[PDB]
């Protein structure tokens, strides 16, 4: 053809991702892509080696790429390039060679919030994390303009803009970058201290449903993804599913206290620390007990004690609490690769399954779902939907556990924390804290700690997961208690929460 009118897309600026206080997490930054019109280059062959060398490219390979891509009017040369870096190559005045400003994401907090924020592909489209989940919101709408191209498809005239570009929208996450740094730093130190391979830490605001922090290890620099492995890319808090084990006993206990049949001072005989159910044997972590009250069943974490309570109240009451606080359920966050786990139902709950459910072997959950469940218990038994975006108007939420029962369980979990002395305590200085440790079998396990503070008027729920630690104590869950202590202490101070353990 002697001429053609073509479309050129006008790229939109992608919206700013910030933390809840407007700290930048994902910023569209100007980049200059040197591009070439092969069809024009074929007229200036004596310039090629100076160009090649200016692109660090091999003179013969470059001359080859230009001969092969010859009946083409566009090739990329250096799609990275900064504002200026093209100007030095453009100063060469080679015919068929061009610079443009595009946009490319920069992630100022880097590895600290890699999994939450995610990243864009080389086409500036969401690939992982928030970047993918909110791609439409952030992307905006490419503009378009009509150009008249000569017989090489090079622009002679701009005819009209047919559509102006619409910038993408700013997005404020729920994430508090100050708490995220604290969590990231303290999880990394715990994994080193404890010789562990991986882990997760989730912080939630129990009143708003907001995810204040979500850190996984290992992590990755989203600015430099060259030699990344699947291990480091794994958003474990949302995709690793596990049996919550001892950490769900508080839900079983909530069902017991709602039933009309149990009070905290009631006694169960758990001797001799086993209970046979046909061919299955329930076995306690410690087997030195006879009578325990309901608080003691959580302090000792007796599987037999919670199983005997379950047989009495029926699995259906326990299933119903676990379902209502979201265990094995869709969070609605629509994060890419987010797992829902599994909360088995039955018409007729068999005896083995009644017990296993009650001590957290019947089901599978994510660290996010476990944090959300603890939020409901901390929030006087009211569940508030999860958010990874800043919550200005708090949704209604659902009363799933009576405030009275929630208050009683909170007080039992404070006693669980007060029972542990020494270096593996979850005790939070200046505050009353509440929580339950646990292990999940994968020999190897995940160390779990779930809790909330302040215990008498809760603000923050936290789940710690430490994947195969090497600190081989009898109680593997306690490896996660000091991390909870340090990160809870820091989070309450950063959020100016008044101490509830004064003299």
């Amino acid at each position: 053809p002697a001429r053609s009118v073509r479309h050129i897309a006008i790229p939109a600026h992608r919206g700013l991702i910030t933390d809840r206080n407007g700290e930048p997490l994902a910023v569209s930054t100007p980049v200059t892509t040197l591009w070439a019109n092969p069809k024009e280059l074929m007229t200036a062959k004596e310039r090629w080696p100076q160009l090649a060398a200016a692109l660090g490219q091999d003179t013969k390979l470059f001359a080859d790429r230009i001969e092969q891509n010859a009946e083409r009017e566009f090739i990329y040369l250096v799609r990275g390039l900064t504002p200026e870096q093209g100007e030095g190559v453009i100063a060469l005045k080679v015919p068929g060679v061009y610079s443009i400003e595009e946009f490319r994401r920069f992630y100022p907090a880097g590895e600290v919030v890699a999994h939450a924020v995610g990243f864009t592909d080389v086409d500036d489209r969401g690939r992982e994390g928030i970047e993918l989940a909110f791609d439409e919101w952030l992307a905006g709408v490419p503009g378009k303009r009509q150009v008249l191209k000569d017989r090489r498809g090079r622009v002679i005239k701009d005819v009209q803009v047919t559509k102006n570009a619409k910038p993408g929208k700013t997005l404020a996450l729920s994430i508090d970058l100050r708490l995220q740094y604290l969590a990231h730093r303290e999880l990394r130190n715990a994994l080193l201290e404890n010789g562990a391979k991986a882990g997760s830490l989730v912080i939630m605001d129990v009143k708003t449903g907001e995810i204040l922090a979500m850190t996984n290890q290992p992590t990755y620099n989203p600015n430099n993804r060259r030699n990344l492995q699947p291990a480091a890319m794994r958003n474990r808090a949302m995709i690793d599913v596990f049996e919550p084990g001892s950490t769900v006993k508080p839900f079983s206990m909530s069902a017991a206290l709602a039933s009309g049949r149990w009070k905290p001072s009631d006694i169960v005989d758990v001797y001799p620390g086993t209970l046979q159910i046909g061919r299955y044997t329930i076995r306690d972590v410690s087997r030195n007990s006879r009578q325990l009250d309901l608080t003691g069943i959580l302090i000792k974490s007796s599987n037999v004690g919670i199983s005997k309570i379950a047989f009495d109240i029926g699995a259906e009451s326990i299933y119903s609490v676990m379902q209502q606080v979201g265990l094995g359920q869709d969070t609605g966050l629509g994060f890419p690769g987010e797992r829902v786990g599994n909360l088995p139902n039955h018409r007729k709950w068999p005896k083995a399954e009644t017990a296993t459910l009650a001590y957290g072997y019947g089901l599978s959950v994510t660290a996010i779902q476990l944090a959300h469940a603890y939020a409901a218990l901390a929030n006087d038994g009211k569940s508030v939907p999860l958010s990874m975006t800043r919550v200005d108007r708090v949704p209604d939420g659902v009363q799933v556990i009576s405030p009275e029962v929630a208050s009683t369980v909170q007080g039992m979990l404070q006693q669980v924390v007060e029972a542990q002395g020494g270096v593996f305590r979850a005790q939070v200085p200046g505050y009353h804290a509440a929580g339950k440790s646990g292990t999940a079998r994968k020999n190897a396990y995940r160390s779990l700690f779930a809790g909330f503070a302040p215990a008498t008027d809760p603000r923050i729920a936290m789940v710690v997961v430490i994947d195969e630690p090497s600190k081989a104590g009898y109680f593997g869950g306690l490896v996660s208690a000091p991390v909870f202590s340090k990160v809870m202490a820091g989070a309450l101070r950063l959020m100016n929460v008044p101490p509830d353990n004064l003299p």
